[PDB]
């Protein structure tokens, strides 16, 4: 599916915007801005779930470009941590609403969102 | 998830970006170029079916926009049997990898990839 690296970097691209829908949306449920329907959360994330796991599979060798930093490839074990972290937390946050427990789940959500970004400061391009 | 329109376009196109390619590398297989491996398959048909499921929300009331041809909103009903049929097809590839059903997989690939087109053809702008 990746004939170049542009390919790559389109997926991993496409993938990462539509996690980003799919965990963004819940933040007026987890603030307590919109009532928390535990079904609905559940399928939501089940999807956001299916989804966290592409990208990193269309970050292979040879595959620099985007908003990708080098760094992705030349600190590979700090990003393997980094990516492990995340979905790590996504299993946190898979448990949380598979419960239908809604502390469990902002306090999972919190940490999707940290290592979101603790990955994005250190290997994303300003 | 989708404030303006351009959101809804942004999140379909990478949707169906994500689709193209799960489809898309099966082909070898499907074709024999390549070996039958039915737990892959099957793990893959399965990604693709959660994605195969998402676009169809982000072209919602008044999302106009991208390569979408107005057609998709002022003939919504012949839209819905295009995007049916292609569900549908979906459903069948599903229950060939499930099997580990190579001929089936094979001939419900065929459905998939036909109904892919034929809503291309009458609602996606060249
Ligand atoms: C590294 C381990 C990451 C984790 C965890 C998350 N993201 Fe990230 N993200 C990462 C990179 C290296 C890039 C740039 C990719 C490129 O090749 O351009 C990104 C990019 C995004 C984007 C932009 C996608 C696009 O349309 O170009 C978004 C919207 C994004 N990331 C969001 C996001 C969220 C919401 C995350 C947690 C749920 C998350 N990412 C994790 C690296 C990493
Ligand atoms: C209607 C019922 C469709 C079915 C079934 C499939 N697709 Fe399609 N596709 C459709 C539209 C209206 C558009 C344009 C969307 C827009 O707003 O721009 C598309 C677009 C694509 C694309 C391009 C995505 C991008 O990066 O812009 C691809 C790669 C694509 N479609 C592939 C595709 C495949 C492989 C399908 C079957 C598995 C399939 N689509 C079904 C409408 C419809």
């Amino acid at each position: 599916q990746f004939a170049k690296p542009e390919d790559a970097v389109k997926y991993r691209q496409s993938a990462l915007t539509l996690m980003a829908s799919h965990f963004g949306r819940m933040t007026p449920v987890v603030k307590g801005q919109a009532p928390y329907d535990a079904a609905q959360i559940k399928a939501n994330v089940e999807v956001l779930k299916t989804l966290s796991a592409l990208p990193w599979a269309a970050f292979g060798p040879g595959t620099e470009g985007g908003d990708a930093r080098p760094e992705i490839w030349s600190d590979a074990a700090s990003f393997k941590q980094k990516q492990q972290a995340f979905q790590d937390n996504i299993v946190k946050l898979s448990a949380a609403a598979d419960a239908g427990d809604l502390d469990k789940l902002r306090a999972a959500f919190g940490d999707v969102g940290a290592s979101c970004k603790a990955c994005h400061d250190a290997y994303r391009k300003k």
